This record gives structure tokens, C-alpha cells and sequence, in this order.
């Protein structure tokens, strides 16, 4: 019951308080221990080898840092140290609901596997937290250290997922676990409103420190000159005016990143190989649940007591398995062994503003095949024999300026927020906001094959207006 | 069949020979993707996730570099390309044999499960380097690239291990792979005559990016001023006389090491559960070998297709289970996962140099419990309830000064070595180089089980003149 | 006479030619160890106070790797030890002419001193290279090591400056140093077709480790990748085709810095006030040259042993002195060492394209005092209290775009070159790659002297069809 | 007056008090912008190119850092923002005193120059700070921000020199700034007892950082376990008794420096030949100070107006005279300008417990050139041409074990404190804690000259019962 003190590569030395300290040693909390942060990525960089548990320490850590030094160089916004527990605590406890290998569970599989629902890892992380907390004993300790849980349970919640409850606009406020006055402590863990949150900081350092490759953005300098101010009713977080610039270049870090490892082509088909494996293996794994129940890999998502143990280890399980039931994902599996992977074909972009819709990438593959090339090859290949990948990049607000929902101050008047346009800045930003990318796969891998796959690429290319190949003059010549 | 580039965040970009890429890409060497450099370090440094695949790519990559110096300042070696691609895969496949939780399988688990027989991790490594080859057909790939397999073979295997069949030391020449005049290049992957070799450089340059602490070792000034020179008819690698601070100050490095991460109490306890959980869940786990043969945890060193699957997996095997006759290691893992640990009860020093042996610690725990108190507290315990613990510490040559084994050249004459001795040096050096350290645990965590762990403790300690426990007067007032 | 180790806090150890530690050992180089490398940025990042000597040294070293794994890779290009040698020493000499606070003194000060000549610092550094051969004895020992001083001379003169003696671009080859089938061999140290030279990326190095501002531009990686290729009948340096994106995210790096540290406000005026106090302090300080002859701070580049003793130092000697006809300059300085500065009023951005060109600055004060403001202020302003600085920001190329001056080769042909254009790679990228500001300061630092000039300022401003300024309802509302 | 920000590339961005940007807003303290922290190491490392200016900012962070912390974790010390800013004064004051290059001033030049004083260059420190406040009209703003100046300067100077006003230890109270209840204030800046201070702390990670060597030292984690506890009617800072191993290493990594970089051979000689030609430019530089007065170098710390302008420009204000009276120190610092540098001879330790005290070092190459070699020299050596240093290492505290007046506190007593002894803690620690070399060094630098001056170290050598030289075999065979 006494303050802890562990060492982090990425910060220093760590101070944990007691309640917290009960809170991480718990098999739902200790469960991440085996979840990749960046799943298939390790396969391409030898380094990223880190896991969700580090990840979420640091988050908490960062959000009891803001926190405090907001409160400690304004101390007319009335921050107690219950508000500073609750949002280290949110802070800490905010992707309990990743499955195996993070994003690739619920950004390709579960689409895949029960299309039907719509679930999100924030979902499954509140109902985790749910979990742990009702199955420990918690309340108590809660209470032992002067939280209110009925408040504070909802107030965390609250910080983890959106307002709940759906929203109805009509000059209302929508949350529940602190009044208004503090509405401020709903942008530190998840900023709903422009993206700016500790989580960004931590993933940026951490994945920097292990990939490889160098980071570039400064938040401590970002800490030091933030404060509070009252715009339109609503207290919010602002920036000082002379940092805008500092901003811009955050962002464009984020999509530097994106577009060097996150969304590395190598990486994806390894990943889409892996859902793969997972979509043939289901149907014959068995997942013990509440009741002594059984579940599947799918809907596994519907029990937590059964979800607590779905983790990386499943792909090992697969791997290493005897039963002739599971031949076809092992043979998956084992040609991942060989980097004997599906090969790359090309990449395209859209010309004009006109984008490829979530529920209408099924049919893809079949128009890249059913397209009829001018140049005769000797080679047929049906649809069956095409992955067809599409990449939305973009600043996280869906082809919106995020600059343009942040308040700012001058020196000279510190309690009175402005904004700032993109013309008052710099003529060397970006103009535009958002992009797809469309990549092709054959899983055929005659050189022959391939080359009746660019035959199909180049000509879909060309009818469907996308663009041109960059290189029409080099493997299409 | 090209030149292929991997990037790591310790060394950089990286070149790989097509060979090598073709030795990489077997299930025998990804199966190293799977096991921690630390064990269960892990469990008290967060950030060491880190696993063999990566030591294993930089330390191979560290050989080829100075083999590659080598070769460049001294023209008349003789060192050929075939010598370099023959160094750098005995220098990738050193580490092949590790087992789950790497130093804990083979210095506490093989020992107390099969007592019988002698095992070493390099031994696995050679009969796994040799299943690799003979299962993936590697050998005419070897010889389309210049390799002489018979001798390149046996060259390779007598690196990673010493120099096989046993020594006569009658003025002879053991190894069979080189002749005489390429004897140097024996000790760069593994040094058998003083220990300095890259695998100490690449796990210090790891261990301390991962760990979060700074390493004060540069291996490239090494580099720089290393040369080969005669000694007593012997080729062996000489580094310059004002380099000799230096070295011992690496080997300082290295006892820091050991003293603050790779031998932790925490670590080192929960070490110790895994192997007792390991230890009753054998018995009752079944893995398929050559021929169809199921194999035990500790028989399956004898099968290198079974070897093959032994990794971490077999931890959350247990943890995950639901077969009644695993209930007892699940519950150990149990205890893990909540941090309900054995309690740390004390330490000691033999003063005399009377160094306990191997075959002695089973009874210790007899002589802790056998021992009685003059004060009486009446609770009693029993021998079962006491774990005691022996550490080795030295500069890796058993009370031996390894800097009484190196060459040194100076600039007037560089083609003559000469020695040096620690008085020539300074005065500040260290007098001793090994000692002992003694350390007791409890396996019951009653506020009164641990007074009487230490009456014990103190009472054994003072009759087997060792030291006092030390900070005694606060704990044992 | 022997190879020579240097320990570098960028790079790691470095190794030196005996003739370039005789090329070094001389006063005209050891005068680089007294001239910062960012003048007066010292005064706002206080760990900026390094020197020109290391900055050297380091693009020394680059050229020559460089041009050693350009070599090592392409058998074929024929390239000598000699090539090596003489753009090693071509990168050694390239900044030989920079004089007190490096780009100020040929920025600001000689302009506005003999605004009659046209000077750049390029052409002292061909003038002093000159004179250090000369003075020191050098071309034997050149001719000792294989050079030929009549052809290696000019070889590296052109090098460090254009193609000299003025082009004539009917299809001829202006170089004389070498023939046009190592044309290359003119693309390391400086650039001329492109801005992508080793000397970029040492000082981006060394001022991100000096300032504090982390880097992100990665020059090994480029190196891997690094290619020679036959391009419209000239050999030039070609970089692979999926690097694309990190040669535009290095000039954005490059802009940043730009943005960040070396047009910092508070530098800049600190500039501009010593650059006045060397105005002040001028028909004063004597330096004797050549023939016992006396000369000015502004007619020292007139001869090269007088220039030899102009450094930083100077500063010093203005601060300390007691001559009467120095009072003015000491005032000067004395006022910079108590942050007693100039104070800023505003900044501006053309709207349109139009651009102010070199010859209109000295008229921008007069314009900014001659504004008539509608409200009406008792304090009345002249124009000699006004200080106007434009700031152009481009991509190195006057709003041309670098990256369409690039060639790229495709791993399937590594022998041909293509062109990429700015919509083959993202929609993310800048519309324009050049600007101007304009920064506006007062010398009367009075609050009413402040009010005037802002309110000035913000006349002038919409006078001259400008953009707003940012702080438009703010400080002046 | 509001709180000011800093961006340092050692620690992070640092706030700074008003008072304190008042303070550092002056001449006196601006001066040591120009004076090196290393001195002529910059002649051997070239990144060592930083000034006290830095360093004394981190000094005073790191002191506000510490008192803070200690006042957080521990509120019964009743520990004032009063004496936060005297303690962050004083840390950022310390190193007022330092003359050109540092070290070698008080270290070199003064004992040679005036033989008769005893000065330290914390005594000059007082003395500037005294002048500091009264020509700058401080004693007003301290007035104004809560200090109280009679008693807070006394204070400020008792924590930069001793207890001041001579010792007389029969149980008294020897400070007189602050009461006996808030003692441990006088061991942050400079700790008297046993030498643990922030000072050292920001020069091993400043000098780390600039030289190019990795530092091992973590002072954060120190921090973290700092205690303030009661010992013998005494408040001492007391660490944890676990940290007791981490504080060896500290003093170790200090001893590691001072072997590589502080006593550098050709550093030390370089300085050695700057101090030699200081005393032959003394006697004809003048300096002015109070009341029109002129000053010597040497007679320049008897007024502080003189001293404020002595810096390393001096150096540049020689080498670049003109005047025939200067003519022999411009000659010696030109020879060091082409690297001909006295040369180095030989090396020797003493073997007993005898030691060469300070008023022997003048006889010693008379002692060096008296000796008669028994082989026959060609060449006869006066003793004018030998130059013999003596090198202390010790732990800074005279063959005394630091760690011996270190207080230690455990986790379950934290409020009474223990002594821990060398033997309860390793047996490989150092058995010597203070050592003496001696170098020899020749002025001619002809090769017989060479070989006759170590014929006569040898001779000497064998003569003082000393150690052989090192390479007895090898130069002198
Ligand atoms: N010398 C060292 N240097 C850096 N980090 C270290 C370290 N030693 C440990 N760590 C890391 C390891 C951990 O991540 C963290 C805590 O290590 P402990 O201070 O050993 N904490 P514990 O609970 O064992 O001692 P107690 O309960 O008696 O107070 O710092
Ligand atoms: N911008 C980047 N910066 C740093 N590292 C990067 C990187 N991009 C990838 N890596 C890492 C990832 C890897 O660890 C390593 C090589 O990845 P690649 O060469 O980019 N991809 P592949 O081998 O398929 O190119 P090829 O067409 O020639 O087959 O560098
Ligand atoms: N332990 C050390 N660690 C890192 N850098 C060091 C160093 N010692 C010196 N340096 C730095 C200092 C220099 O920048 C560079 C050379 O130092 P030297 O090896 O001492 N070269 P010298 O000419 O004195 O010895 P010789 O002529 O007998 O061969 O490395
Ligand atoms: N983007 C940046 N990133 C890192 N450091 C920076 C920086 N910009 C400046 N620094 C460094 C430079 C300095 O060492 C320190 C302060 O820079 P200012 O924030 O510019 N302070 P000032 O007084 O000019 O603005 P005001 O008075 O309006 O508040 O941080
Ligand atoms: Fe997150
Ligand atoms: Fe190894
Ligand atoms: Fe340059
Ligand atoms: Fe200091
Ligand atoms: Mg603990
Ligand atoms: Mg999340
Ligand atoms: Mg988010
Ligand atoms: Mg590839
Ligand atoms: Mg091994
Ligand atoms: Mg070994
Ligand atoms: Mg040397
Ligand atoms: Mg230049
Ligand atoms: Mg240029
Ligand atoms: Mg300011
Ligand atoms: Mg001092
Ligand atoms: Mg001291």
C-alpha cells in the first residue's frame, strides 16, 4: 500500500500509486502482456517487439503528468486528486479490448468473420474494465482512497468511449460523470473534438524508439505552454499562438509513420495472411467461458470471462497443432514460415474526389479479373486469385482540417482563445487532407502468372480511370 | 538471390548474403521468434521483449564486420570470402539451441528434471544447426557458392562449440576445419582463451537499449585498433597497449550487468516458480517427434523435430488449460499472474573461500530448517518451505584474471606482442575476481512465518561463520 | 606519416590520409576553430556553440564514404584512390571562407558595407585554399602520394565552386578538372542540379545533436540504395524508386530547421545589431596584411593573409576596448549583453505573387514611417527608428521543385533512369515551394513608441495590400 | 517579470524565476560565455567546444530540482520558496571565479606566476558575486520577491566556499546563514562531507555528452530514493540502502573520465605550453580596471572591474600581436598551431606509500637530467629540456573512502539511519582509493635527443625505486 517505482525505456523512472498498483495485477490487465502493438509488423521490422502493456503504462503515466501540471500552473479550475486518480486511471485501462495482433483482430477480421455487428476495441475495452472490475473486488479499494464509485466508474467510462447515451445537440450536455466545469478532462485520453492526446505522444516515442527510425515532435515543450480557457460556454485546452506551426508538423509525423511502417505493403499481406488462416482455423477452436460454455474465435467478443483468453498464443496454437481438422491454416501458416507470400502487383490512386465505399470492396477482385486486356496472354486467372487492399490516409478527421478546431492565445491577453487559418501560417502546406490507395496482390506466383496479373492490373487500371502505374514504362512497357 | 537490406534499431541497415536469407527462412531458425533474451526479466524490466531472432541477426553481422577489418589492414592473411560467409553463419547460428526462457532451461530446469546427463545449449545448437541443414537441403546450396561442405561443416560446428573429440594436449593442433595458420579466426564468435568476442558486444549494446540503462563499452575504437600477431607459434588477435583500461573496463561493465538486471531477487524467484510449475506439469504434456514418438518436456532435448516446438508457447499452455491433472502448475501460474511471490528473507558471503559446490544445495534448505534459535517463537517450519539460492559472480574465468590471457602491441613495433601485468596498470583494479552470494526465501507469506524465516535464517547464517546479515540491526534488531 | 583516429561526437571514429592531417595542421584551417557555425544563434539556444572545424572534418569524412561504396558497388565506374583523395580534400576546404558569425558576415555586413562588389563565401573559400597551398608547401607532398597538382588542383577548385569562367551551353563540357565520363564525381560536395549533397546532411546532423531538436532524415538509408546510371548522355548519381517519399520529407526537414532555429527573431535582430555595431566600429580597426599594409574589416577579402586573422575574436576586441572613437559600437554591444534589444511589431505576407526584390530594402522604413494612420497618436516617428527584414523560405531552387530534377531506377532495371512526377506520389504534398516575410522592428522601446509603431505598422500594412495580421483582433483590436 | 523558458540539449526546456533572468542579465555573468568548460582539451577532442554558461545553468536546475523533490516527498522540513531561490542562486553562482580555459588557471598558471598566494577559484567566485550585486542595484528585487538580503547573501556564500570565518570544532554551529534545523541545505550545491552533488551530476552528463562517451550514471533514480533523516543531532541527506552498490559505480565512472579525457597526455601538454607562454606575455598586458588602474594577468584577481574582462581571448589576443615585446609567447602558441608539441617520454608510478608533495615538483628534472646512464649517449641534456608532471587520482576525498560518510535508511525503518562497510557489499571493490603518476616530457624533438632523454628516464627511474616503465622490452630493450 505504499508508491511504486518501475523503470521505463521510453520515460524514466515511474511512480504508481497503490490503488493502480491493485488495478495492474490482475490476469485481465496482465492478459496484455501478449499482444503485439503493431501485430504483423514484427515481420518486417526485427525490433517491434513490444507489447500493449508498456503501451498503456505510459499512456497513464503521461495523462497523470498533463493533468497535474495543468492544475499545478492554474489553480482556479478546482482539480482534486480524485480527478487526477480517475484520469490516470482511464488513461491506463483504455485498450483493454484489443484482441490478437491489435488492429488486424478488428480492423480484418471480425468484418470478415460477422458482418453482421459492428464492434470497435473501445466497446470491448469498457466491457473489460466492466470485468476486472466487478471480478476483484475493486469498490472497496475505490472507496478506501476517497473515490465515489458510482460517479467515477461512469466518469471513466465516459473517458474511455464517446458521451453514450447517443447525442441529441439541442444545446445539451451529453456526459454524465462531471459536470460542465470540468468538461476539460474529457480531451486528455481520447480528444473526441481535434485528435491531441497523450495516446499519440506515447505510440509516437514508443514505436520510434523501437522501428528504428527517428522521432521529431517535442510534447513536453507542448505541456509547458498549454492552459485553459473558456471559448463559447465550454472550457477547452489551448495552445499558445506561436506553436500552430509546432502542430502542423505533428500531424505530418503521424502520416510519415503511416506511411512508412503501419501501412508497409509487405507487412499488410503478411497480416491479410494471417486472417486468413484465422477465418479457415474457426469453426473448430474452443474457447471455455462463463458456465463452463464453449465459444468460437468470432464470437468470443460476447463473453469476457472467455475473451480474457484469446491473445497471440492462438497463432502458435494453430501452428504447432496435430489435428488433420486444421491442415489448411497450418499450411497457411507454414508458408508464412517460407516467405513464400502472396506477390505484390501494383498500386493506384483515385483521380478525382470520387471513393471506394466499405461495402463495396467484395466485388473488386472480381472486376480486376473479369477485365479484358488488348495484349493476348496465354495464362486465364479467375477472380479467386486476387487481394485487392485499399488505404484511406488522411489527418484523422475524414479529409477536414483538425488546425481549424484548435484555440489558441496570445501573450499580451491569456484568457481569450482565437483561431488561426491556414493562410496565416504558411503557403507550404498541405491543400489537401485525405487519399485512397488501392494495392494488388496475386497468389499465384508462376512468373508466368505474374505476368498475366499486370496484364488484368494495367488494363482495370486504365478503364476504371484510376490514374496511371507509376512505373507504365518500366514493368509495362 | 540478392543482396538483401533488414534494418535494426542497434546497428543500423544491414547486408545479407542470399545464403544467408536462405538459412534465415527455415522453421528451425523462426523458431528463435519466439523466446526471450531475458526470461523473466521480463517481468520486472517492462521494456525487455525482446527475443534471440534479432541477437542472433546482429551478432552474426558483428562477426562478418570484423572479419571484414581484419582482412582490410592485413593483406597477407590470407582471408578469403569463403572464410567470411563460413564466420558469419557460425556467428548466426550460435545461439540456435536456446531453450524456453533461454538461461533458465538449461541452469535450472534440464539439471533438476534429468539429473543423469550433461547438457549445454551450444551442444543443441550443433545438432540443430545439423537438422537444419540435412531438413531444408542447404548443402548444394552451400556449394553453389564456392562452400566445400564437408570441411565448411565441421569448420562452423567447431566454432560454435570448442574443439570437439576431446583434448591431448601434447603439442598438437585439435581443430579440423582450418589449419594452423588461420587459428584467429576460432576466436571471434566464440573466445575460448580470454572471452572477448562481438556476442558480449551485441547483447551489452541490447540488453542496454532495451533495459534503460547506458552502456559505457564502444566496441568500434576495438575495432579500429585490433590487430594479428605471432605468439608461441600461435596467429591470435592483439589489441594496442593503451587500450588496456579499457578492456578492463568492459569486463566491469559486464559484473553491473549481472549485478542489476540478469540476477534481480524478483527475477530470480520468479524464475525459480516457472521451473517448479514446469517441473509438475511434466508428465502430463505430450509433443510428436520424428516416427509419430511423443516426448516429455525433458526428454524432448533427444528429438530435434520435437526441439523444434518446445518455446514460451508451453507457458501459456499451462496458464490456459483445463485438464484436472494440470491443476497444480496452473495454480503456481496463478500466483504468478497476481504477484503472491515468495518472500525474500536474507543474504550472505562466504568469508573463507570455502565456496559451496554444485552437489551441495539440495541440503541447504535441510541445514536453514535444522538449526535451532535460542529465542522461541513457536511456529515452526519446515525444510520444504525455505528456498536457497547460490550465485556465482566472476569475470568469466573462475577466480582467473582474463587480462593476464590478451596480447598487446605497441606502435614502434607492431609485429610483437608483449603482456601486461595489473600493477603496471593501476592501483585502483579490482584484488579478487569471483565470490559467492547466498540468498533465502520463504514459500509462506504470513506476517509470522517471515519473523521466523529470519530467526532461522540469522541463527543458520552465524553458525556457518558466515558473514552477518547485513542491515541485520534494522530487520534483525 | 601514417593513418590517424579522430573521435567524433556525430560520426564515430574517423580516420584521416597523413596529407589531409598535413593539409590540416596549418594556420589557415586552424582559424576555423574560432567562427561559429550558427553566428548568433548561440544567444537564444545556448547550446549552439559549435564551430566550423568539426563541421568540416565530418563532410570530409561523408564524401569519402560516399564516394567509396559508389565505388565499391560499381566495379566499372573506374574510380581511383586519387578521385578519393581529392574529394576528400574538396569536402575538407569547402567553407575556408567564412568569416566572423559565418552567414551574417556575407550576408548583412558585406553588403552593406561595399555594396559595389559581389562576394560570396565560396569564392574566398577557393582564394584561401589557394593561399594555404601556396603558403605551406603542399604541392610535393602531393605529388608524394600519386596526385598531379596542375589537373587535381583545378579538379577540386571546381568542386568547391560552379564550372567556372562562365558557361557557354551550346553541348559543351565546361568542367576541366576531369573528363565528362566521371561527370559524377561533380554532384558530392555541392550540388548544382539538385540540392542532395553530404553537406546537408552533416550539418542537419550536427545542429539537430547541438540544439535540442531531434532529427528525422536518415542519409545511410540513402546511401544503400545509391546508384550511378547513363542519363541523357551524362553519368549521374540515381536514387532507387521507392525512396521517393524520404528525399521529399528530407527538404521538408531541411524547411523546418529553417522555420525553427536560423530565422529565429530574436537571432535575427541580434544579428542585425551587430552587424551595425561592425558598421559603427569600421574606419577604426586595423589588420595588417601582406607587405606590412593596413586594412579595413570590410577590405580584408582583399587579401588572404589578412583575412587569416579575422575571426569571432574581433567581437571581443570591440567590447573591451577603450579608445574613444570606438564608443558608439561598444554602446551597441553593451546594450545586446543586457537583453536591452529591439523590439519586434509585426510580421506580413505578400498576397499575390509579387515579390520584393534585393534593391527595395533600403526604401521600406521610409515607406512604413511616410504611412498616415486614421487615429491620431501625439507621438510622431521618423523613419530612422524603423528596421525592416525579408525573409525568403524556398526549397533551395526559387520555387522550382528539386524533386523533378531527380532520377530514379526500378529494381527490375537497374540500368535505366525514369522521371517521377508530384501526383504519381501523393496529394499530400505542398502546392508551392517558395515565399516571402516580411518583420518589422522598432528601436524605441517605450510602451507609446510601441503603440505608434504597430499602429503604423498595421496602416502601412493594409496600405500595401498585405495579408492581416495574425493577432488582427488581438493587439490590435 | 514572468517566468521564462530555455531550451537545453542536455535537459529538457527549463523555467527560470525572474530574479534569476535579472541576475543573468549582466555583464559579470555574461562573461562566461567566453570561457571553455575543458579548456585545451578542445585540441584533443573536437566536440568539447561548450562553456561554463550552460554548465551553470544545469547546476542551478538540477538544485531546484532536488530541493523540490526533497520538499515534496517529506513536508515536515518546512522547506520555503525563500529558500528555494537562494539555494537555485547559489547553484547558479558557483563557478563565478573561473579565469581563462578553466582549470589550468588556478591549477597552472597563479601557483607559477605569484607563489606567494593561496587562491582557489571559489574564493574569486564570491568575491564576483559580490561585485555582481552591488554595481547591477540587485538588492531591491530580492527585496522585492520575499528575500531578505543581510542574511540570504551570507547564506548564498556559506553554500559556495566553506563555513567561512576559520574552524573551531568544539560542538558549535560553525554557519551562520541559516539555523542547525535546516543543515542538509549545504549539500546540494557542494557537499564538504562526502562529495555527492548536483555539480557532478550536470558535468558527467554535459562532458558525456559533448566528448563522445556514453555516461552510466543515473541521478533521477537517486532522486528518487533521497530521504532527509536525523543523524547525531545532525540533518543529513540519506539515500536507501539498496542504491549502496549504484554510488561505487558513481564514483567509478567520475575516476573513468579523469583517465580519459581530464588528463589526457597531449592535452595536458598543450595546456602546459599555453600556461608557459602566458608567463612570457605577462609584464606587458595591461588590463584597466577600478579608477583608471592598470593590471597584470597575474595581479588581475586583486580587482574584480579588471578580471570581468579576462577571458580565453586573451589567447587570440597574442597570436595575433604585432608588438616586437611579445614576440616569444606568439612564437610558442604558433608552434602549437603546426602540432609541434613537446614530446612525451615516459610514464612511472611509486611503488611505497611515499608520495611527491607539492614544493618538490621544481628539483625534479634537475633530479631527471643529474642522472648518469651507463650506457653511453652521444648527446648531453640540460635539465632546461625536461618537464615532469605529476598526476593525483584519487576519490576526491585523500585516500579516504567516500562511501564511509554516506548515510543509509531501509524500507521498513525509514526515519533512523545505518552505516554499510566495504565487505558487506562486494569483494571485487576497490583495496586503494588515491594514487600519484608522474610523465616526462622532452623539448627537443630530434630522435637522438629523443633516444637520450629516455636513457635518462630509465636511469632515473631505476634510481627513485620506482616501477619499470611498461614497455621495458619494447622502447628501451
Ligand atoms: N540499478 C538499477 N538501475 C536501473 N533500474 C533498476 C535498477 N535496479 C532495478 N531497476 C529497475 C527495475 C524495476 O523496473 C524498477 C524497480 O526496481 P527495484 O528498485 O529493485 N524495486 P523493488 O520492489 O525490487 O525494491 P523494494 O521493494 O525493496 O523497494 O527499476
Ligand atoms: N522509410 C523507411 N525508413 C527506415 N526503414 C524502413 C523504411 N522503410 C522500410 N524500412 C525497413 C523495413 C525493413 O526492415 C528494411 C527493408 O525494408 P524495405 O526495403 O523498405 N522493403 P523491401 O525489402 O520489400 O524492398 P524491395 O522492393 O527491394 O524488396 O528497412
Ligand atoms: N578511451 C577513449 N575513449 C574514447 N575516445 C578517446 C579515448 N581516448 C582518447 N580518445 C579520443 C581522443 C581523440 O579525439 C581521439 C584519438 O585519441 P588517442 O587514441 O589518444 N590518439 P593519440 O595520438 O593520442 O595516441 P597514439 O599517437 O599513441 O596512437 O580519440
Ligand atoms: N520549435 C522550437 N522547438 C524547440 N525549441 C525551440 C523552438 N523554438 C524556440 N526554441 C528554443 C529557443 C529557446 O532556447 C527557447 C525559448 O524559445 P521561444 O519559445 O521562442 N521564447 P521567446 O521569448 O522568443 O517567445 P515569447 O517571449 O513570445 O514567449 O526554446
Ligand atoms: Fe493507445
Ligand atoms: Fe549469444
Ligand atoms: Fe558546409
Ligand atoms: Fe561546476
Ligand atoms: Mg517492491
Ligand atoms: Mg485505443
Ligand atoms: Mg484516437
Ligand atoms: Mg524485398
Ligand atoms: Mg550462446
Ligand atoms: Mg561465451
Ligand atoms: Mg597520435
Ligand atoms: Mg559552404
Ligand atoms: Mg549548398
Ligand atoms: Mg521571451
Ligand atoms: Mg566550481
Ligand atoms: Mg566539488
Amino acid at each position: 500500500d505504499t508508491m511504486k517505482v518501475i523503470n521505463d525505456p521510453i520515460h524514466g523512472h515511474i511512480e504508481l500509486h497503490p490503488l493502480l498498483v491493485r488495478i495492474i495485477d490482475t490476469p485481465q490487465f496482465q492478459r496484455l502482456r501478449y499482444i503485439k502493438q503493431l501485430g504483423g509488423g514484427y515481420y518486417v521490422f526485427p525490433g517491434a517487439s513490444h507489447n500493449r502493456f508498456e503501451h498503456s503504462l505510459g499512456v497513464g503515466y503521461l495523462a497523470g503528468c498533463l493533468v497535474h501540471a495543468l492544475g499545478e500552473k492554474q489553480p482556479e479550475l478546482q482539480i482534486s486528486e480524485r480527478d487526477v486518480l480517475c484520469v490516470q486511471i482511464a488513461g491506463l485501462c483504455h485498450d483493454l479490448g484489443h484482441g490478437p495482433f491489435s488492429h488486424m483482430f478488428d480492423g480484418r477480421f471480425i468484418p470478415l468473420a460477422r458482418p453482421e455487428v459492428k464492434w470497435t476495441h473501445e466497446q470491448g475495452s469498457v466491457m473489460m474494465f466492466e470485468h476486472l472490475i466487478n471480478s476483484n473486488g475493486i469498490k472497496p479499494v475505490m472507496e478506501q482512497y476517497g473515490l465515489i464509485p458510482e460517479e467515477d466508474i461512469c466518469f471513466i467510462k465516459e473517458q474511455i468511449v464517446g458521451p453514450l447515451e447517443s447525442p441529441v445537440e439541442d444545446s445539451l450536455w451529453p456526459y454524465k460523470g462531471r459536470p460542465e466545469n470540468k468538461s476539460f478532462l474529457y480531451e486528455i485520453v481520447s480528444n473526441k473534438r481535434n485528435g491531441i492526446d497523450v495516446d499519440k505522444w506515447d505510440y509516437f516515442a514508443r514505436d520510434c524508439h523501437h522501428l528504428g527510425i527517428q522521432n521529431n515532435f517535442d510534447y513536453k515543450r507542448f505541456i509547458k505552454f498549454a492552459r485553459v480557457c473558456e471559448v463559447d460556454n465550454e472550457l477547452r485546452i489551448c495552445a499558445r499562438d506561436k506553436e500552430v506551426g509546432n502542430l502542423y508538423d505533428m500531424f505530418h509525423t503521424r502520416n510519415s509513420l503511416h506511411r512508412r511502417a503501419y501501412q508497409h505493403k509487405v507487412g499488410n499481406i503478411i497480416d491479410t495472411m494471417i486472417t486468413d488462416a484465422f477465418l479457415k482455423a474457426d469453426d473448430y477452436i474452443e474457447i471455455t467461458g462463463a458456465g463452463g460454455k464453449k465459444y468460437r474465435i468470432s464470437t468470443a467478443i460476447d463473453d469476457m470471462e472467455a475473451y480474457t483468453k484469446l491473445t497471440d498464443n492462438i497463432f502458435l496454437e494453430i501452428l504447432y497443432s496435430t489435428d488433420p481438422k486444421l491442415k489448411d491454416a497450418r499450411e497457411i501458416l507454414k508458408q508464412i514460415e517460407y516467405r513464400n507470400l502472396f506477390k505484390y502487383v501494383g498500386e493506384t490512386q483515385p483521380t478525382g474526389q470520387i471513393k471506394i465505399k466499405r461495402e463495396d470492396y467484395e466485388s473488386l477482385p472480381k472486376e480486376v479479373a473479369s477485365a479484358k486486356p488488348k495484349v493476348l496472354l496465354d495464362v486465364k486467372l479467375k477472380a479467386e486469385d486476387f487481394i485487392v487492399d485499399v488505404i484511406n490516409m488522411d489527418y484523422g478527421m475524414q479529409e477536414k482540417n483538425p488546425i481549424d478546431h484548435v484555440s489558441f492565445y496570445c501573450k499580451t491577453a491569456p484568457n481569450r482563445a482565437i483561431r488561426i487559418t491556414k493562410n496565416q501560417v504558411s503557403q507550404l502546406l498541405p491543400e489537401k487532407f485525405a487519399e485512397q490507395l488501392i494495392r494488388v496482390y496475386c497468389k499465384k506466383v508462376d512468373r508466368k502468372s505474374l505476368y498475366a496479373a499486370r496484364q488484368y492490373f494495367v488494363q482495370w487500371c486504365a478503364d476504371r480511370n484510376f490514374t496511371k502505374p507509376q512505373d507504365g514504362d518500366v514493368i509495362a512497357p
